[PDB]
């Protein structure tokens, strides 16, 4: 019924969010490396 | 009833986190662009 | 029953994600401040 439906909805929503969070964490960690590299380079230059 | 309320609280906590995650994602993507541009302009200036 | 048990599993998963997200958001904000400052120092210096 209504409750079983909402629980199913919540299940699928949480699954989606888990995947999107995993993507963001990984990209954030990856881009952060290159950004720090570029800043460090410029600072050693000036 | 008890279960209905646990499911309510679960839905409301999940909604809050989805909204928070959506904002962080958009901000991350936005600041990545700005910062990369600011870096490019410094790299050329040096 | 199976419904109450799915609800309890979802609650545990969400709580874990909430904590992981709080960790990510906090470090994102902190590193953003620092990156901005570094950029602005570099721009000041040319």
């Amino acid at each position: 019924g209504a409750l079983e439906e909402k629980v199913e909805q919540l299940g699928s929503s949480l699954d989606t969010l888990q995947t999107r969070f995993a993507r963001l964490l990984a990209e954030y960690n990856a881009t952060q490396m290159k950004m720090k590299q570029r800043l460090s380079q410029l600072e050693s230059q000036v």
